[PDB]
């Protein structure tokens, strides 16, 4: 009797490169996701929670009016503009339907979090693109138009109360720059971030994303960075974070709402990320979001460019948003020496703030 939601709209497969049409970020990434849905008979265990637009005045919850205009202008620019635009981001193609996709992704989130903080549904998963978590209030960033994510939570606090408390867990193997940055001076949203770093040289590319950064004033505590150094991580090193990590603090935060920015390009045979989470340990690590903030989940799909990998493993996801057991998981072989190195770290960084570490 708890509902599970899904929202997917076939309409944001039409933002692409025109330049190169196998750029890893995909139009059949969603598509792909949602198909792995239909095979394993999960389509119709969810109900169905439709897409759309964000409004412009949504978007200035995170963004500036200029960031927005610019976007917004692409929608009517010839080609050789839009490449000129693109080219002055890190990282970003631009097609004319590209505006309208980026508004059809948060405006999916929007209605997904509205589901769940009217008791519509208990949970949900959006299968969107493009993703968000690299989007800056000032500017594009890495395939990202704006911070999906980071809007998200906001939308929720105007629906409730303005200083509802907002937990982001993001598994996406890069960093997410623009989300730590959107909330740095804030106490009311918690940042918690996996992601391989390298000492800086992994995308994307800032000693922002080392374990040191915990926020500035009334944040200084609210934001987690747990990087990676030197080791092909798994599903080891992730179920030891959570259990040191991640489920200490969040039960101490005590969420009324879990955002996860849900990139799978950590996952076992991703062209980017080089690390090999299972689709098992993916389900792992929802199953133990799941017990935060009374149930209230809302998977987001971020990046991840191995199409097989990431249909099974947000599929798993979802498996578990509705009820079903976890999988059997192997052998939790020990870490890697690295992984614990930076455990470690974080541990020392973050323990005079929370009192479930030590
Ligand atoms: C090594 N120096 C030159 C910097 C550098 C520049 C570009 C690229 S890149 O073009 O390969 N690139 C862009 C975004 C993503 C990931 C997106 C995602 O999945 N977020 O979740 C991957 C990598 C490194
Ligand atoms: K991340
Ligand atoms: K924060
Ligand atoms: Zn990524």
């Amino acid at each position: 009797s708890p509902i599970t939601g899904l929202v997917y709209d076939q309409r944001m497969m039409l933002h692409h490169n025109m330049w190169d049409s196998h750029h890893p970020e995909l139009p059949q990434r969603i598509s792909r996701i949602f198909s792995r849905h239909e095979e394993l008979r999960l389509l119709s265990r969810c109900h169905r929670i439709p897409a759309r637009l964000a409004t412009e005045e949504e978007l200035a919850l995170c963004h500036s009016s200029k960031h927005i205009s610019i976007i917004k202008s692409s929608e009517h620019m010839k080609p050789r503009d839009l490449n000129r635009l693109g080219d002055e981001y890190n990282s970003i193609f631009i097609s004319n339907e590209s505006y309208t996709c980026a508004l059809l992704a948060a405006g999916s989130c929007f209605n997904s979090a509205q589901a769940i903080l009217t008791g519509q549904v208990r949970n949900a998963v959006a299968i969107v693109r493009p993703p968000g978590h690299h989007a800056e209030k000032d500017t594009a960033c890495g395939f990202c138009f704006f911070n999906t994510a980071a809007l998200t939570a906001r939308y929720a606090q105007s629906i409730t109360r303005e200083s509802l408390r907002v937990l982001i867990v993001d598994w996406d193997v890069h960093h997410g720059n623009g989300t730590q940055h959107i909330f740095e001076e804030d106490d009311s949203v918690l940042y918690i971030s996996l992601h391989r770093y390298e000492d800086g040289a992994f995308f994307p590319n800032s000693e922002d994303a080392n374990y040191d950064k915990v926020g500035l004033g009334k944040g200084r505590g609210y934001n987690v960075n747990i990087p990676w150094n030197g080791g092909k991580m798994g599903d080891p090193e992730y179920m030891a974070a959570f259990h040191h990590l991640v489920m200490p603090i969040a039960r101490e935060f005590a969420p009324e709402l879990v955002l996860v920015s849900a990139g799978f390009d950590a996952a076992r045979g991703d062209p980017l990320g080089g690390f090999q989470v299972t689709p098992e340990g993916y389900a792992h690590l929802t199953h133990q979001l799941m017990s935060l903030a009374a149930g209230r989940v809302l998977i987001i799909l971020e990046g991840g460019y191995n199409l097989t990998s990431i249909s099974e493993s947000m599929s798993m996801c979802t498996s578990m948003l509705l009820g079903d057991s976890p999988p059997s998981l192997d052998h939790l072989t020990p870490l890697k020496t690295s992984a614990t190195v930076s455990i470690n770290n974080v541990l020392r960084a973050h323990a005079p703030f929370w009192s479930s570490l030590r």
